[PDB]
């Protein structure tokens, strides 16, 4: 339905952490993941440590109150809701995963980056090179930039 945010400065909050990474590694992964979309659009992402952000980020297991349960290790890594009020925009990560910042399954930055596409209103692409491809695979992250198909997608929505 072409659901999109109607402001360019959006806020986010990290509500909890996974045990497999320092808080600063989680924080860094989320920040970089938002930055990939920011360098390609008018969107500006601002962190809050509490209170009511546009995008809540959380790690949960199995049933977690939104009627799309997670499934234990592998399979669904994360999900995220389309722009909108309330749960709109929020991104949940399967606490049962191995979460890394290395080439080993699963790179938290890469999964967040994909999820935030969904959070900003993108659907999946059929382009096997795109971030918004429906399946995960690791790609070099040390200066990962948005693939051109995903630049096209975010620009199509937000300029
Ligand atoms: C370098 C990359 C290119 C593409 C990457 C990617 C692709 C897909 C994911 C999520 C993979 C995932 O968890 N998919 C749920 C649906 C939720 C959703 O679509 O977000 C399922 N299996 O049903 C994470 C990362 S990483
Ligand atoms: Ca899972
Ligand atoms: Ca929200
Ligand atoms: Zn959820
Ligand atoms: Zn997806």
């Amino acid at each position: 339905g072409n659901p999109k945010w109607e402001r360019t400065n959006l806020t986010y909050r990290i509500r909890n952490y996974t045990p497999q990474l320092s808080e600063a590694e989680v924080e860094r992964a989320i920040k970089d993941a938002f930055e990939l979309w920011s360098v390609a659009s008018p969107l500006i992402f601002t962190r809050i440590s509490q209170g009511e952000a546009d995008i809540n980020i959380a790690f949960y297991q199995r049933d977690h109150g939104d009627n799309s349960p997670f499934d234990g290790p592998n399979g669904i890594l994360a999900h995220a809701f389309q722009p909108g009020q309330g749960i709109g925009g929020d991104a949940h990560f399967d606490a049962e995963e191995t979460w890394t910042n290395t080439s080993a399954n699963y790179n938290l930055f890469l999964v967040a980056a994909h999820e935030f596409g969904h959070s900003l209103g993108l659907a999946h692409s059929s382009d096997p090179g795109a971030l918004m491809y429906p399946n995960y695979a690791f790609r070099e992250t040390s200066n990962y930039s948005l693939p051109q198909d995903d630049i096209d997608g975010i620009q199509a929505i937000y300029g």
